[PDB]
Order: structure tokens, then C-alpha cells, then sequence
């Protein structure tokens, strides 16, 4: 009879519930149930949502794949169907768009025992399935289902609305906004989109907007937090309708794609409306009409008494931020550092972020943390009450610990020297127990706070994967440094992988056996036993100490081989090994290589560089977001084959510094072009055969020419790519030529920059660039003059 | 004596300028008599005499300036102007020193010390020193016995002596104001629209005025206006006007355009001046923002008013048209002096101000093409003009005497025959230049057709056209009725063979012979400077008689000509025009030819000129690497050997060329559009020695086995093209070198090519320069793919 109770206590407290049904049938509960909800609650048809796979009173029929529609919505409760079809990050979306009261209800089927364990048929699990490792044990949903005992609003029954065992063991906030409203009512485009707003926490950025756009200053940038699902676009979208009834002109929002708010439009037109604005002969908006988006809204042009427009702009464009008044700048966090401190300039500013949810990146976040220097004005708001649920709800609470969408961490010397490393073993880390589950949320707070974004479907990657070992760097359970997930790839085929070269398949996994032999033509690379670094993180506290490159280099040694071996409920778990295990007591894989793939960062690219790996792949396509390029590096482990790799790719990075790699500063090129770890083995020179097919006689008297009567350089720039290309292919021998030289005819060479261009990067006068670019062609046309024999 | 008197009473009483010309070593010490002479007659005090001297020579108010600070002075208008040293006296300044003079002038020229007006054979001019070419060091300076005689043509120009004497050669010698004082008057008690009307100056200007205004009180942003100017009768206070009263009308957004700050140094100015008629205060109601730069002086970028709302004024580039995303109004200046592309780019759903100049030393003829396409059409093409001038009453005496010297005038227009029945004649220069009648109107005939071809032209090519020494000119004409064409080409080469070589070995040149230096330059051949050539360094064709090959047969009359196939089978006198000269026009067959070695043009790079002059037969020899100010072309010299009077030299310059233009190609070149790079690679007029295929050592040596290997893979399964773009500029390179073969590569497919390799642009990028889709560039992208890969397999024994 609980369940009446649970519906009630739901209903009158604003907070959602969470119901598990085991059945074949899945239509007698659904309806008892629908019925139950619109008894107790004062509506009738609370819009409820069901979800599929690909296949099977207002409920609309939506579909998995297509998700990302249905973010800004609100429902009464949610349906989920086909449970082997879901992902963490699917779990996250689905359950936040749930009004106050819901019955979210979940249909896995119709077991009769604990089969979920091995029931796991996802369709993520289609994509783990490696050649080497066709072996995969589901893990998440042991720890799914563990999770149900835990939350007071879990209750999980069957077809029959019969109890199971494991679930038997189990307003004020709205005092404030409402006198707030009624104070500001009298006041003119102050109080009306106050009245907008639904929280209290909601109508205190707003009217902190309102007061910086009153002021008629441009010295603001107040910046917002949000948690997903609190209530950011509607704040930002007031404060825009505001600031165009207060007479701005220059209004812009930033984001990444139109795709991203489909919101802060929405509740533009709704303060427009609180202001009594017609949008017909007022004001007008235009639509895409093209492939951004759906039907997002780029410009609003508003003619009342002046002629206003808000108009949406890229994050990488500031050129049109001229004569901007104010500017909004959505999800800052995510946006590459450089971009925000271009787009911010003497005009009122704008900043909503996101430190919760499945977005966001805490751990002293750098936007908080710089911009604190300054006339300039420092405002900052935050939101902590949901507006869909009352705070402190069961089901998203239930929802944060499963997901492990919380945890900040940041509260918390050794030397590194003496730290050690361990081993996780997976299986008694997803298994809930105690102890056990406290050490999984720090090392996902490890796993957050270091990269903005980090989809939830890592925790499945993380847990399900049957390839991926887990290390953890610890003081002489005890904190962690340092945390390490590598993936074993390799030893995948050679018949196999020179069809695959042809017009073949990709399988869906080892993204560097499958990358570096497709793009070398080498099949024998991928018979190598090697593993792949997914994740690496040392502890925010400790940056730069050397935590990282001990526990890289511990994990060498380790793969080396110089740690030698010598109804009816049931409970959670009580086997399974200890959590944490020492490197001694396990055996290696005994690895041939050891290869990363990551975004390419100067400093990420000489703290890799100084463990000892070797660049291999460089994409030519930027990334989407952050302006990155791909990049892989490998590092043998004990040479024949890593050598004439780097030489192929050294080549290939010549001739491709002119098409996509010219953006590239002249520091970051040079460092990717030479490496300490391999050798030089070009010692042979030119010689004259080859130095008279290359250069016309008439050319290298040209040059020689130049270098005595010092003269405008546009007369020999037909020599310059020729002659750095066969510079850096160390035919030249030495010349001793110094970094700033190196970066001069780089830059000017390879990637065709002008001097002026030339000047910001190098940071040297322009006459200083002169005499070294001059040093340059005295070198060359004395060592030329040296190969032709005086 | 007395004649002074009533020509300076008249000139007063009619706001009409003077022109005195005082002779003798006694001068600069008579000129006080003048000044005292027109304060009484003027009702003023001090007239800003405008004392001028060469470069360094030294109750009044003098503004002294020499000649280098002209644009200085280029805005301030003064009453009177004392020109002194007489030795420079280039046809640039004498327009910018004269049109800066109220009404009522005192103009005055001191000349020099003739005592029998010496005439053009002394004081040499001192810009002469800029012609001394080595093989032709003798100058004549026709321009200043022109000068001379044309100075009993007007009744406003008497000649005095030292002692105040008329010289005999002279001897023989309100209503406007009405209509604008009743429309400032109608609009007295107006809003904004009636009290800048006030501010105006003349009933012209202000007709216009209620034409910016009325399109900008009427909020619509579909309109366009166009203003035309003549050299002194008001455009940016027109234009500043119009600014300040769409400040005052509510507009947030309003963009001028120029090509430097410099350029105009008014429109600001009146917009202040529009502000205090509107009563704005600085510092409380606006603030203005200069450049703070060495270069475009300390002009005003940016102006910022906030009364109601916030407003600015900014300065942008015509370049520079990616921040008009929310310009409400913009304004052009000079537009006819602005690219036709960087214009059509400017404009967009906007108000736009269009400004520009027809007479004066500022915009030429046959400029109507930018007043031709926007006549299309929903966007209106309202029509405003100035005629009258602002510091004198129009119809001035001096203003037509410095224009008739100048050839600031005979806009032309006013006028079938088959051009091989046309003929080609020579004209004397020595009969041209002598005034006289019947000949002055062939000489405004000549400029007219001079003018009106290319923008600017400024008068200083009129000395050029005759104090040269090694100067000709040819017309062609029907079988003096009209000129068809005109062509002017300069003689240069025969310098040395050491000098060359000194100068080289110090990378210095010299004055004059532009293309045998360049050459020598670019190229170190010395032995190019001894040849014997031609330069032609203008030709123009009337714009009615365009696009029939009036030009190519007057180009192919001039190489045969040249080719020898026209066998020759202070002073009590009265100076007077002189008549001992041959007829004007010459014909061919009764003038020796030179007997030039090779011919040559210096030009800017455009494709209609390309074609038109590698159709006629030259050879691309030089591509200046860096834009060119303005117009955002390169300058491109051409050369042509001659048969049969002079080709072994010009092959070796034109390999060499095409060499670097390929490794050039990527520096500055890489902006250019395809197919006009491929134009400019393959030419007829030279045959292609091609070498048969390429040896197996250099494909090994160039390219990798692994790499031979991707790139056959690549062609049998056209997967992605990113992982033999490394591949792209080696094969692009080797292809143009004609090392390749033939390969059958169409025009398209050598475009990409040229474009990917040479250029490395993307494919994206080159989707709207070849106008193909990108699913059809991947097709002929791998066709090349696949013809490169063929080919390779033949080279190394299939
Ligand atoms: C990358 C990371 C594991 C390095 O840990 P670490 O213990 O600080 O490394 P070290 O102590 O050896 O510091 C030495 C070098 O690391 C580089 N580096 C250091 N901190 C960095 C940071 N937050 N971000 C990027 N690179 C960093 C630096 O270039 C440094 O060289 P320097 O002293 O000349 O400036 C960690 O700091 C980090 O930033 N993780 C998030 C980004 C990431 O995971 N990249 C890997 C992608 S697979
Ligand atoms: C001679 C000139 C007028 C064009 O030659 P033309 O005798 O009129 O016409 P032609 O039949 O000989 O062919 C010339 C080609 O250039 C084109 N062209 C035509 N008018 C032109 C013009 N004002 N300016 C530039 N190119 C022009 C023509 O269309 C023609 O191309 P087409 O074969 O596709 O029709 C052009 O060279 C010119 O002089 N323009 C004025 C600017 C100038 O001084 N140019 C010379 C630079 S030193």
C-alpha cells in the first residue's frame, strides 16, 4: 500500500519519484499508476513521456538517438522503455526535464531473479568489442541496480505492484520571491520581468543585471553560475529584453553553435511581452533558413524609438564587437580561454556558466580566477534552487551519486620520489559495498575537474570496457595524486589489417593501431603489443610538481617488466580482492609501446615530449571547439620502426605547414620538428649534384649577390621555401643557427609569413628579424659556396 | 598704372581673382603696394598672404609654407597668394596654391630676372632633373613658352615690371546670393533639417543638403544619393552636415570611408561646427578620439555622443566592410576614386552617401560606369551636383585660365570606320605645345582622351608630356577629325655596361628607364641595359570607340613602324605666337623610324588588360610582389622582341620568371584568383620547349617509395585526399615545370591544381572561384590523382 503513500508525500512536497517496473506486460502499471498522479495532483493531463529505442491525455512519442530536442522541455513524468538502449549521459537528460511530483517509471523486462548483470545487450556495447579482447562483463548495471537501496524515493515493484525485499527496507522557498515581486510591481521595466521569473535565486542575477544595464557604465562583467537545470537562459534572456527597452543599440550573444540555447530567445520574446511589445510591427525576428540549428533566431531588429538589433556572433569573432554596448557570453567555461579574453573589451559583459551537472568543470576554475585583477567591475551570482523540482530532491540526488555529477573535490607535499603506484581492480570498485564507493566518487572528481565537459558516458567507458586498466599514485584510503586509465591495443591482425587498408572496415576500436598503420601503410605495426593512455590527471593541488611524470614513468617501468611477480534480495557483494593492489602482486602485459592520443597544447606538448614520447600523427582538420588539433604520439619500450615513423612524419609536416598548419606559432612548429629522443641520422650533405638540380645557376648567384650589397629580401623569397625545406631536412648540415633564426625561417619558409605577421609571434624588432633573416642567407651562401668547391 | 586700379576695383566689386605677373630682380619688394592697394579697396584688413618659396629662400599675416607642405594649407582659404621662385613651379601646385583664394584675389607670380622675357630657353625647370635619362640628356621646356603665351588670353592676367609698368604683351587687354537667403529664411523656426541650412555657403550646397536630410528623416534603409564635385565648390561640408544631422535624427550607426584620414580633414570639422548648431557642448554632450600616429597625421577616427542614447561616428577602410553587419548609415567619399569591387562590397541594406569629383585636379572622364550599374533599380538613385564654387563668384577669369593651361577641362563624350582602314600619324611636339590655333584644340582633344581614361591623372603628365626628352607621341585616325586613339611611348636602353654593373653591385638604380633597370635588377643581365627599346607608357582609346581593336591596330601600326616597314621615301616687345614649325601631324612614311630592338609596357595587373596586352604579343618579364597603393593591384612589366629590327634573351627571362612566379605563388600571389595566375603561367607567344617526360632518378629522389605507394593507394580507392596533401605542391611544382609530359589536364583541372598546390587553398576556398561544385572537384581532383599516378608507373619501367 505504499505506493498511495509515496505519490502523496511526492505531490505535496514537490519532489519527483522514482519507480522500477519488472514485467513482460508494462501496460497494467503504466495506467494505474497515470491515474493515481492525476487523482493526487490538481491538473488532469500532466503530459507524461515515453521514450524508445527505434520502436515500440497529451504524451508525445520520442525516440533516443533524437534527444537533444527535448532539453528545454517539462513534463509531468518520464517513461523509459528498451532499457538495454541507454547511456549515462541519456539517464541525465531524460529524468531533469520531470516537473515537481513526477513518476518517472522505468521498464527493463520481465526477470525473475537478478538478471541484469549479465543481461547487458546495450548498444554501447556493440562499440567496446575489440579483435584482441572480444570479452566484456557488464558492470554499470550491477552498480545500477545496487542504487536503488540507498534513496528514499527508489521503490521498485512489478507487473503485480508487488514489493520487492530490496525496496521494503524503505512552499517555504517561495516566501521571499513573491514580496520581492510586489515591492518592485510599482517599478517601470524593473519589477515586470522580475515577475517573469519562477525562483527567488532567479530574480537576483535579473535584478543584478537590471541595476549594471541601468547604470549607463560600460565597465561590467558580471558573471553567472548556473547547475544544469536551475534556470540561466531565462535570467540572460530578461536581462537582454531589458537592456533593449533601456535604450541599447549594440546587443550580442555569444555562443558555439545556434543549437546551444534555443532559450534565451524564447524568454527575449516572453520580456518583450512583459513590456507590452507587439512583434509584429515593433519589433521583427529573422530565422536561419539554413543548416545552423533548426529554427534558431540569429537577429531581432526592435524600432520603437531608435533602431536596435541583437545579433548572434561566433565566439572566435570580434572584429564586428566594435561598437558593441553589451555582449552575453554563454557556457564562458567551455569557451577556449583566448577566445573569452578577445571577445571581452570596455562594454558591459554578460558571463552564464555551468559548474554542475553533465557540463562544467570546476577545481579553481581559470575564468573566476583571472579576471579578478580590476575600473573594471567584479560582480558575480550564482543559482542553487532548481526550478522544476523543490531543492534536495531524492530522484536527482539519486541521479548525481549514480552519475557521479557531484564531488568537487578541491579539499584535500610528499615528495615524488617516494610515492608508489597501485592498481584498481574494476571489479570491486563498481561494486558499490562501503569504502569502496567513496574512493569511485574521488577518483570521478579527479576525472571532472580537469577538462570541461567530460561526458557521463565514461563512467560506462570507465567500468564496462574490457580493455582498460586503472592506476593511482599514492603517499608513502589515502588521497589520490594521481589517477591513470590506459587502453591495451594491438596484436589485431596483419590479413586482416591489409584489407582494412584497401576499402575495408575500422572495427570500433584501437584508434591508434587503426590510425597510425592507415596512415603509414605499415601492417606490421599493428601485431605490436601496445596501450594507449586515455585519461591521465594529477590532483589540481599539486600541478607541476612532478606527481604526473613519476606515475608515467612508474607505469613504464611496470609494463618494462622490472616489478617481478613474487523477490528473495541478496547483498551487494562480500568477495572480490581488496581495492587496491600493489605492482608487485600483479603481472604485465609486457607492452612493446606506449602511445597517447590528445589535443595538441604547447605545454601538454613538452610534458609529453619530456616523458619520452614521439609525435607520429598530427590531423590537419582543426577539432570542433577549442581549436585543437588531433595529435598521436608512440615511445617504445625495451628503435627500427619508431624511427623511420618520425621520419616520414617530420617530412610530411614540412610540406604540410602551408595548407592547415600556417596558424601554427612559429615556437610551437619548431618544438613539434625536433625531438631529443631520436637521433640525426641525415649527416651526408647536399653535395653539389643536388645542389645544382635545385638551384639554377643564376639562382644561387642571386643569392650569393644579396649577401654582399644587403638589399630589399623580395628579390630572393622564390628561395626561401626551398631553402628551409632542405634546412630542416638536416641536408644543410649545421649552419648553427639559433631558436630565434630556427623560428625566422620556419615561419617565413615553411608556412609563407610575412614579416609583419612575423612580428607579434617572434616579439622582436624589426630590424633584429632583418639581420638575423640576413645571418641566414650568409650562412647559407657560405656553406653553398663550401659544397660548389670555392 | 591706372589699369591696376580698375582691375582690382572690378575684381572686388565682383568677387572675381586677379592674376599679376611681375618681371624684374626689383620684385617681392612691389608686392606691398598691391597689399595696400586692395585693403582700401576691400573692406577687410588682413587678406593671409600666401608667400611661397623654393625649398629653403626666405599688421600681416603671412602663412609660410614652401612647396612640400601643400596639403596643409589644402583646406584654409585665403585672400591673396604671392607665388615666388618660379624654378620648380611644377603643374601640381600652381592648381593647389590658386584654388585656395577668396574673392577678390591678389595672385601674384615674381618669375624671375628676364630682361627680354628669355621664354623657355632659361631658367631650367627644376623638376627636369627626374628626365636626364643617359642616352637623351637634352631638354627643351615647352611647357613655360606656353605658359607664357597663354597669358594674354584672359582679360583678368596683366603683366607689370619691376617698376610697376604694363609690359606690352598685356597691354592689349549678388545675384547668387538671393535664392539661398529666402531658403534659410523659410527655415528659420525648422527643426534640425532648417538650422544646418543655415550653415551653408551657397544655394548649391544647399540643395543637396535637403536631399541627405530628407532620405534620413524619412527612416527607410533602402536609398542611395550620389554627389558630384568640381575641385572647390563644397562636398565634405555637405557631407558633414548631413552626419550631424543624422546624429541628431537618432542614428546610432554611421560609417565613413576614405582611403586615409588625411583625405578629407573637413567632414569633422563641419561636423563640429554642425554640433554647435545644434548646440552641443563638448565634454558633456560628445567626445572625439584622434589616431595618435605618425602616418594620417592627428586626424578623427572615432566620435562618441550620448544625448539620449549612445551613438558613434567611425572611421573604416573601403577594405574593411565585415563590420557593417549593423550599419544604418554610411558614407563614401572619392568613390569614383575607390575600386568598383571594394564599392559594390561596401554597399548593402543601408543609407548610403555617395561622394565624388568630375573637374579639377580630382577624378577624370569616363568614370560614369559607377553611375551606370546602380541605376538597376526597393534602393533609389537620387541625383544632386554642385556648380557653383565657395571663395569665388563662379565664371573667375583665373579659374578657366589655370584650367585651359591645366587641361582641366573638355570632358570629351562628343564625337564606325572598320580599323584596318584606319591610319596612324605622328605628332610634333615642338607645334603642340606653341598655343597658336587649330593646335590648342587638338591639345585639349589629346588630354581630354588622356583624362578620360583612368582615375586621378594628375596634371604634372602634361610637363611630362613635353619637357621630356625621349618622348613621343601617335594618334590614329579615320581614313585633325577625330582622334581614335593616342598613344604615348618612351624611349629607354643604351645606358652602359659598367654603370650596370656599379649599380648592381650597390642595388641603387636611377632616374628614368624604369623597365631596362628593373630587368637588370631582377634578372643580373647587364647586357639587357645596351638594347634598344620602347616604352609605352600610355594608351588610351575613346570610350565610345572601345571594343572594336581601335588599340591593337594602333599597337600593330606602332611595331611595324618601329620595326622599319614605312621606308622614308622688362621687356617693350611683342612677343606673338610663333609659326616656323611642320604641320602637327606627320605621317608615318615621312619620319625615320629608331629602329627600336624590343618594346615594353609597365602597367597594373588586371584581367582584361592581361589579355588585351598578351594578345598583341608581349611576354610577362617582371610581377611586382607587394599591392600597389590603392586600387590593390601589382605592377606587371611586359616585353615584346621585335623581328626583323632587333628571341634568345627573352626565352631565358620568361623561364626564369615563370620559375619564380611558381614559388611566388604563395607568399603574396596566393590571394590571386585562379585563373588569372594560369594566365599569366602559359603564354602563346613563346613555344614550349618542354623536356619528354622525366628520368626515374628524380622521382625517387623527389618522392619516397612509401610515398609513391599512399599515392597509388589513394587513386585505386579515393578515400581521403588529406593524406597525400603533402604531395599536392611537389606534383603542382613539377607539372608547370613542364617535367610532367602533357597529361591532357583541361583548363578546369588545371586550375585546382594550380589553386591546391601552388596557392594551398582549400577546397572550400575555391568553391567560389571555379564556380564547380565541390562533389565535381573531388572528380577531377582525382581524375589529376589518378593521370600522376599512371604516369609514374611508365616512369619507372611500368
Ligand atoms: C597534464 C597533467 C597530467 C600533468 O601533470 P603534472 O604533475 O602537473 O606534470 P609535471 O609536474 O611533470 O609538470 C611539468 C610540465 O607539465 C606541463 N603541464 C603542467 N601542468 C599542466 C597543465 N594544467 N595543463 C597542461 N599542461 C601542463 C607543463 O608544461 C610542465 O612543464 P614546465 O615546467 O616547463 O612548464 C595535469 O597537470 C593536467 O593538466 N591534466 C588535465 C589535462 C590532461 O589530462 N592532458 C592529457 C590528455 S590525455
Ligand atoms: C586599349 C584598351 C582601351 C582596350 O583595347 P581596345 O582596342 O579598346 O579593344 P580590343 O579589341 O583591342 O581588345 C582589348 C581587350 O581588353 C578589354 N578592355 C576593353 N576596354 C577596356 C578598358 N577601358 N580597360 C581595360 N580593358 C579593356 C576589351 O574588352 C578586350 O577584351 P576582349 O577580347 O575579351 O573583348 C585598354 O587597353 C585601355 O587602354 N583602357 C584605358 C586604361 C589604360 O590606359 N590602359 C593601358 C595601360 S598602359
Amino acid at each position: 500500500n505504499r505506493i498511495r503513500i509515496l505519490i502523496e508525500n511526492g505531490v505535496a512536497e514537490r519532489q519527483r519519484s522514482l519507480f522500477v517496473v519488472v514485467g513482460d506486460r508494462g501496460k497494467d502499471q503504466v495506467v494505474i499508476l497515470h491515474h493515481m498522479l492525476s487523482k493526487a495532483t490538481v491538473k488532469a493531463r500532466p503530459s507524461v513521456l515515453w521514450c524508445y529505442k527505434k520502436e515500440l491525455t497529451n504524451i508525445r512519442y520520442c525516440y533516443y538517438n533524437e534527444t537533444h530536442k527535448i532539453l528545454g522541455n517539462t513534463f509531468g513524468m518520464c517513461v523509459l522503455q528498451d532499457f538495454e538502449a541507454l547511456t549515462p549521459n541519456l539517464l541525465a537528460r531524460t529524468v531533469e526535464t520531470v516537473e515537481g511530483g513526477g513518476l518517472v517509471v522505468i521498464l527493463l523486462r520481465t526477470m525473475n531473479s537478478l538478471k541484469q548483470l549479465y543481461t547487458v545487450t546495450m548498444d554501447v556495447h556493440s562499440r567496446y568489442r575489440t579483435e584482441a579482447h572480444q570479452d566484456v562483463v557488464g558492470r554499470f548495471n550491477e552498480r545500477f541496480i545496487l542504487s536503488l537501496a540507498s534513496c528514499k524515493k527508489c521503490l521498485v515493484i512489478d507487473d503485480q505492484l508487488n514489493i520487492l525485499p530490496i525496496s521494503s527496507h524503505v512552499g517555504p522557498s517561495d516566501l521571499e520571491l513573491r514580496e520581492l515581486k510586489e515591492s518592485l510591481q510599482d517599478t517601470q521595466p524593473v519589477g515586470v520581468l522580475v515577475d517573469c521569473c519562477k525562483t527567488l535565486d532567479q530574480a537576483k542575477a535579473v535584478l543584478k543585471f537590471i541595476e549594471g544595464i541601468s547604470e549607463k557604465t560600460l565597465r561590467s562583467t558580471v558573471a553567472l553560475t548556473a547547475a544544469r537545470g536551475r534556470g540561466k537562459s531565462a535570467a540572460l534572456g530578461l536581462a537582454i529584453a531589458g537592456a533593449v527597452a533601456f535604450g541599447y543599440s549594440n546587443i550580442f550573444v555569444t555562443s558555439p553553435s545556434p543549437d546551444n540555447l534555443h532559450t534565451l530567445f524564447e524568454f527575449v520574446f516572453k520580456g518583450f511581452d512583459a513590456l507590452q511589445y507587439q512583434e509584429h510591427l515593433d519589433y521583427e525576428i529573422i530565422q536561419s533558413l539554413n543548416p545552423e540549428f533548426n529554427k534558431a533566431v540569429i537577429r531581432v531588429n526592435v524600432f520603437r524609438e531608435h533602431r536596435q538589433t541583437i545579433q548572434y556572433i561566433h565566439p572566435a569573432d570580434a572584429v564586428k564587437l566594435g561598437q558593441a554596448e553589451l555582449v552575453v557570453i554563454d557556457e564562458a567555461a567551455a569557451i577556449p580561454l583566448p577566445l573569452v579574453k578577445s571577445l571581452l573589451g570596455p562594454y558591459l559583459v554578460f558571463m552564464a556558466s555551468t559548474i554542475n551537472g553533465y557540463e562544467g568543470t570546476g577545481r579553481s576554475l581559470s575564468l573566476k580566477l583571472i579576471q579578478q585583477l580590476r575600473a573594471r567591475t567584479l560582480y558575480e551570482v550564482s543559482l542553487q534552487e532548481s526550478i522544476r523540482y523543490a531543492p534536495g530532491d531524492a530522484v536527482e540526488k539519486w541521479l548525481n551519486d549514480l552519475l557521479c555529477l557531484d564531488c568537487l573535490n578541491i579539499t584535500r607535499c610528499p615528495l615524488p620520489e617516494a610515492c608508489e603506484l597501485y592498481y584498481v581492480n574494476r571489479d570491486t570498485l563498481f561494486c558499490y559495498h562501503k569504502a569502496s564507493e567513496v574512493f569511485l566518487q574521488r577518483l570521478m572528481a579527479l576525472y571532472v575537474a580537469s577538462h570541461y565537459k567530460n561526458s557521463p558516458n565514461d563512467l560506462q567507458m570507465l567500468s564496462d570496457a574490457p580493455a582498460h586498466h586503472l592506476f593511482c599514485l599514492l603517499p608513502p584510503l589515502p588521497e589520490v595524486l594521481a589517477v591513470i586509465q590506459v587502453c591495451l591495443e594491438g596484436e589485431i591482425s596483419r590479413q586482416s589489417i591489409l584489407n582494412s587498408l584497401s576499402r575495408g572496415k575500422k572495427a570500433s576500436g584501437d584508434l591508434i593501431p587503426w590510425t597510425v598503420s592507415e596512415q603509414f601503410q605499415d601492417p606490421d605495426f599493428g601485431g605490436l603489443s601496445g596501450g594507449r593512455v586515455v585519461r591521465i590527471a594529477v590532483h589540481p593541488d599539486y600541478q607541476g610538481m612532478g606527481y604526473g611524470s613519476r606515475a608515467l614513468q612508474l607505469l613504464q617501468m611496470y609494463y618494462e617488466g622490472r616489478f617481478p611477480c613474487l523477490e528473495e534480495v541478496i547483498t551487494p557483494r562480500k568477495d572480490l580482492p581488496p581495492l587496491l593492489l600493489k605492482l608487485n602482486e600483479r603481472p604485465a602485459e609486457r607492452l612493446d609501446y606506449l602511445g597517447v592520443s590528445y589535443g595538441l597544447t604547447p605545454r601538454l606538448l613538452k610534458f609529453w615530449k619530456r616523458a619520452g614520447f614521439v609525435p607520429v600523427y598530427l590531423r590537419q582538420t582543426p577539432n570542433d571547439l577549442t581549436g585543437e588539433h588531433s595529435c598521436i604520439m608512440l615511445k617504445t619500450l625495451t628503435g627500427g620502426w619508431l624511427a623511420a615513423f618520425w621520419k616520414d612524419f617530420r617530412r610530411r609536416f614540412l610540406a604540410l605547414l602551408s595548407y592547415q598548419f600556417s596558424t601554427f606559432s612559429p615556437s610551437l612548429a619548431l618544438n613539434i620538428i625536433q625531438n631529443r629522443n631520436m637521433g640525426k641520422p641525415a649527416q651526408p650533405a647536399l653535395s653539389r649534384e643536388e645542389l645544382e638540380a635545385l638551384f639554377l645557376p643564376y639562382d644561387l648567384k642571386r643569392l650569393e649577390m644579396y649577401s654582399r650589397n644587403m638589399v630589399d629580401y623580395h628579390l630572393i623569397m622564390d628561395m626561401i621555401p626551398a631553402i628551409s625545406r632542405i634546412y630542416f631536412l638536416n641536408q644543410l648540415g649545421d649552419l648553427a643557427l639559433s631558436a630565434a633564426q630556427s623560428a625566422l625561417l620556419l615561419g617565413i619558409g615553411l608556412q609563407h609569413k610575412s614579416v609583419d605577421q612575423l612580428e607579434k609571434e617572434i616579439e622582436l624588432p624589426s630590424g633584429q628579424l632583418m639581420g638575423l633573416f640576413n645571418r641566414i642567407i650568409r650562412k647559407v651562401v657560405k656553406l653553398f659556396n663550401e659544397v660548389q668547391e670555392k
